[PDB]
């Protein structure tokens, strides 16, 4: 009898630690010790996708005595409306009602025009360089912090301003940084408000000022637009890393793509699926139980943590033959839990897979003999930062 600590080592660079693939195996729930309060685990598809949709279940912590959190979760929570059991029903009914229409049809048609052209130069310019390159500063990075700055309607320059602020928010290891980047990040979205109400243009900013004939406070307006900033391009850049260097550990479905880039939607959805990185924290959702709930032969007690894990759960062979392998020929296969379900299922999902589905339409047709300049050991995963990611991928081509 050993109690499992969260995180997990995990030997190789990317996919699941392997205790949490032996707690898998033995059950769906177990008791883990992490680095703060002890939670349930989840680590099952079936249950994962259960209790994502079980409303009992939520972001917000009901206990009188809440355990301390580092800065950088707070503001995750926060920018979630997540902070106050009490009212996180009414403000996260609003935050969706609120979201969801700056994400429309119209709008990721447009986006996905600009997508494709920007990928395009964005390759002509990586092709023209002389190898070593980072593919990460000049790929990865770029495109979603582009695509922030349109939805914001602000220069692309821009993005040199705050393209780590997302990075320096989540940083758990230094609240005093998490805090003074945060607070970066609030005066410019406040800047970016008020020019907005007297600039308006086709963003989101514009919009929500318009919204309900104004009735919003700038302050409830620029808390929108700190989240749209702060979960929309790290994420992607992050995926567009865990692609790359899946493709590149698996040439025969690389080199299916690049002959077919019809092929490319399939592999973005295993991308996503497979797509997790070093101890893999971040592919964890946390809750807490407002109720009780049964998992298997197991009582949730309100009041108890939980970690729903979403990454594990998608390597479940339960859910996915072969759960541990990249396949493009997958026929049917059941939607991955990598934007998580239910209440809090991704809001940018639809804009996420634009943005992968261009970029590995195009990179292995582009540069056929992309690959590591650097032993894959080498690169080293961020973990204490939220949202985890690599710092630098080189590449030769
Ligand atoms: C591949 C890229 C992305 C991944 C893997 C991802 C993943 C996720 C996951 C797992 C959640 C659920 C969190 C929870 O249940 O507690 C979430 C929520 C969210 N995502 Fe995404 N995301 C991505 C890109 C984006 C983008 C591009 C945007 C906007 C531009 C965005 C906006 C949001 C928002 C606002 C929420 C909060 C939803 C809510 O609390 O109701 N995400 N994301
Ligand atoms: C709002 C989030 C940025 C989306 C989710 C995906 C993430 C990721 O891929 O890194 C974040 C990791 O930390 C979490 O708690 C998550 C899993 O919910 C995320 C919070």
């Amino acid at each position: 009898t050993d109690l499992p600590r969260l995180p997990f080592d995990n030997p190789d660079i990317m996919g699941i630690a392997p205790q949490m693939l032996a707690l898998q195996k033995e059950g769906p729930i177990a008791r883990v010790g992490t680095a703060g309060e002890d939670a349930w685990l989840v680590t099952r598809y079936d249950e994962v996708r259960t209790l994502l949709a079980d409303r009992r279940l939520r972001l917000s912590n009901p206990n009188p005595q809440p355990s301390a959190k580092s800065a950088a979760r707070a503001f995750s929570v926060a920018l979630m409306a997540g902070d106050d059991h009490e009212t996180e029903p009414a403000r996260h009914a609003q935050m969706r009602s609120l979201l969801i229409p700056r994400f429309s049809t119209r709008r990721l048609r447009l986006m996905k025009t600009r997508i494709e052209h920007h990928v395009d130069e964005l390759l002509d310019q990586l092709a023209a360089s002389a190898p070593p390159v980072d593919l990460h500063r000049v790929l990865s990075f770029r495109l979603p912090t582009m695509v922030v700055c349109d939805l914001l309607g602000v220069p692309l320059a821009d993005r040199e301003r705050f393209g780590q602020w997302a990075r320096g928010t989540f940083d758990q290891s230094d609240n005093e940084h998490s805090a003074n980047t945060f607070q970066q990040v609030v005066d410019y979205m406040l800047e970016l408000v008020a020019r907005k109400r007297v600039e308006p243009g086709d963003d989101i900013l514009s919009e929500l000022i318009a919204e309900k004939d104004g009735a919003l406070s700038d302050a409830d307006i620029a808390h929108l637009g700190n989240a749209v900033l702060l979960f929309g391009y790290e994420t992607t850049i992050v995926r567009i890393d865990l692609g790359t260097l899946l493709l590149l550990r698996n040439p025969v479905q690389r080199a299916q793509l690049a002959e077919d880039p019809g092929l490319a939607p399939a592999a973005v959805e295993e991308i996503l699926r497979l797509g997790v990185g070093g101890k893999g924290s971040n592919a964890l959702i946390p809750r807490y139980a407002h109720g009780d709930i049964t998992v298997g032969e197991t009582v949730i007690r309100t009041g108890d943590a939980v970690m729903l894990a979403i990454g594990a759960a998608n390597y479940d062979d339960r859910a996915f033959p072969d759960g541990g392998l990249f396949d493009l020929t997958r026929v049917r296969p059941r939607s991955h839990l990598a934007f998580g379900h239910g209440a809090r299922h991704c809001i940018g999902r639809t804009l996420a897979r634009i943005e992968l589905t261009a970029v590995f339409e195009r990179l292995f047709r582009r540069l056929p003999d992309l690959r590591l300049a650097v032993p894959e050991e080498s690169l080293r995963w961020q973990e204490h930062r939220i949202t985890g990611g690599f710092d630098e991928i080189p590449v030769t081509f």
